[PDB]
């Protein structure tokens, strides 16, 4: 079994810079990729500015102390364009690129060639099938997800994704990763939506249905869930919060596998909005509207 | 409009004996009513202890005012075991008695008889046409849904559920009283589940049919919606929490109404517990073994 040391990080956008800066900041030499120097530039702008606001309350008595934490940890990210010039010889690649199997499958094919024989590849994909992207390559035994959530410097769960050939040495590594992390791992099939979104997801769908049926504003619905069952955020929220173009992008995927199933029905609502572009909290208005 | 003051309440279980005491311990005149003198006893007491435990935290520096308090609250709340002697003349009356729909029309259908003409009707029932109730009476434009959630003296949502016939000033009037009560409340249609069972029931049977297909464990199935979005409990905790029997009752209830809707499938395990009488925390045993 290996332990996870060098990580190469594919992908620096809001899920891949999160990752970076977690395994940087517990001690793993990082390689954050991505397609341009101007993009990278851009996503350790943000880890930094992500880390200073971590700092300034991690070491609110000591200024200096808080530097040296932000300085260090951003000194152990490296950058690179092209992951297949660093993965020879790093222990796990974690893979955050855009949510489109035919790119993955493209990009792990060929690292599959460049990558040592030990190291690892997991995908931090939120609808695909593991086992698919697994397939692109040879080295399955070694291919597992590894799913975090946004925001991941916060968020302390993972998932753990094993294909029915992914091999128990790498699981536990990627469970002792998890670990190494400061985050709690947890084991699911590789069954679409995994656990938290399988379950989220067709959640939020009824809260829409329940409004769309017109049984209940959106705002007392909001109330309902947040009172009555103790969620942080309403149903109507948390979707302005993740996204209605990713919450659409998701269910349109579980609907188009299955259309006579009646839970994937699609939304008039969330359509018009995704249609007019109001995504939520990204946009500056979703359901509600935002500052 | 009316203003509530002298409220009925008929039923002195877990939910009865909590709409009582923050009836009472808002300054609302409170007759609780029950079957059996021994009933009404125990239902009393429970209250007693309740607010005691209140009283020796609130008022620990007082702790003359911390009795006061107490007795006062519990003078406040008379007992009955003749509901149709006590509505003569009060406000409203909140029903919460076994959840089977005949006894409650029987029930219903009898007092709309002696109390006055005022006097508003609401029922409690978490699962139940409101409607298939208030027709039971000739007093429609009174007769409404009040519904409270376990246990009643913390929770602060209540749902007012309106049907049809169901007049505006006896929904304004609902309000104000749930606001009175120190709850929030929300409106919604009568819809079957109404919001946050709505939403919440099908869910956990959602997380359970996870389970029963092997596709992750009941404890990391927990992890991941407490971590993963910030639930306060897992659906496996909450299920325990609720009663497992309970929950069940109403997916059937549900499941009948609508025996083909995917979403109300009675679930394997779910009966097995059921059967096994481990109806959760409320007999040490359910998902999992308590106590
Ligand atoms: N949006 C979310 O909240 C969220 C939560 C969990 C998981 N995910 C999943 O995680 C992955 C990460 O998505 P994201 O939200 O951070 O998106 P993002 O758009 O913020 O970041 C993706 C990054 O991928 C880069 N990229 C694209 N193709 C590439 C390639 N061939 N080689 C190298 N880099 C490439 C892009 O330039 C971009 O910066 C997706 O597969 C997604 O389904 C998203
Ligand atoms: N359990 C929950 O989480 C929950 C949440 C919301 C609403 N409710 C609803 O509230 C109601 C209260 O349920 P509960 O959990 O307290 O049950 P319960 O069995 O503990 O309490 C009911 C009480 O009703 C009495 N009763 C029954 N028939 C009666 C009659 N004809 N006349 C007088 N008293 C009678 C019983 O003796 C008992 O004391 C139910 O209708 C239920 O659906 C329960």
């Amino acid at each position: 079994k290996i332990i996870v040391k060098h990580v190469t990080v594919i992908g620096g956008g809001l899920m891949g810079a999160g990752i970076a800066q977690v395994a940087a900041a517990t001690g793993h030499t990082v390689v954050l990729v991505d397609q341009t120097e101007d993009i990278l530039a851009k996503s350790k702008k943000g880890i930094e500015e992500s880390l200073r606001k971590v700092a300034k309350k991690k070491f609110a008595e000591n200024p200096k102390a808080g530097d040296e934490f932000v300085e260090k940890t951003l000194s152990t990210i490296a950058t690179s364009t092209d992951a297949a010039s660093v993965v020879h010889s790093t222990d796990l690649v974690v893979e955050a690129i855009v949510e489109n199997l035919k790119v993955k499958n493209e990009l792990f094919k060929r690292l599959d060639k460049f990558a040592a024989e030990h190291t690892i590849f997991a995908s931090n994909t939120a609808s695909l099938q593991i086992t698919s992207i697994a397939n692109a390559t040879t080295r399955q035994d070694r291919f597992a997800g590894l799913h975090f959530f946004n925001p991941v410097p916060v968020m302390k769960l993972v998932e753990v994704i094993k294909t029915p050939m992914t091999s128990q040495k790498t699981f536990e590594s990627l469970v002792d990763f998890s670990k190494a992390l400061g985050k709690h791992p947890v084991s699911c099939k590789d069954t679409p939506g995994f656990i938290v979104n399988r379950l989220l997801v067709p959640y939020l769908m009824e809260a829409i249905r329940l409004y769309e049926r017109g049984d209940a504003s959106k705002e007392d619905i909001d109330t309902a869930m947040k009172l009555g069952a103790g969620y942080p955020m309403g149903p109507f929220e948390l979707l302005d919060y993740v996204g209605l173009d990713t919450t659409k992008f998701i269910v349109d995927g579980w609907h188009e596998m299955d259309a006579e199933n009646p839970l994937h029905q699609p939304s008039p609502s969330l359509n018009k909005l995704v249609a007019e572009n109001k995504f939520g909290k990204k946009t500056g208005e979703g359901f509600y509207k935002y500052k």
